[PDB]
């Protein structure tokens, strides 16, 4: 219960933050990068059904 | 045959049934997008 | 203080994880569906 | 005669579809080892 001890738990959380962060951008690209490529096979299917 | 053209629509069926699955992922993703975007700024908040 | 944050972090990881476990399953049927979209798409044309 | 370009067409495409299924599972495979991911340094924060 001191600051060394508060400035070192503070330290680890900014940097498991920064992880966390970047776990998040990585994340959602992927995900965006699924959504883009679903929709990318549903028009292939629509082009199947156009001729 | 008939049974050709059955597959045919069961293919457009099943198609459908795909388009669905996207749409519900689609949902998901941008609520997955929206409940990680409020703990985020929570940390950024831990962050001073 | 720091320790409130970590509850409030709590909260919502919670909500992240049902929200991720909930998708994955939905992946899983994704794949299926399509794989059996695709073995129709590929005896229609013997 | 026009079903030759056209069934080579549909040869072409549903290859195409079938490559976007493989590409689009791998896709969210990913995803979902990116949130796992994430998820394991939530827990870590938990620790302090």
């Amino acid at each position: 219960m001191t600051q060394q001890e508060i400035f070192d738990k503070q330290r680890r959380l900014q940097e498991l933050s920064e992880k966390v962060r970047t776990c998040h951008q990585e994340a959602s690209a992927l995900r965006k990068a699924a959504q883009e490529k679903e929709a990318e096979m549903l028009q292939v299917l629509e082009d199947i059904q156009t001729i």
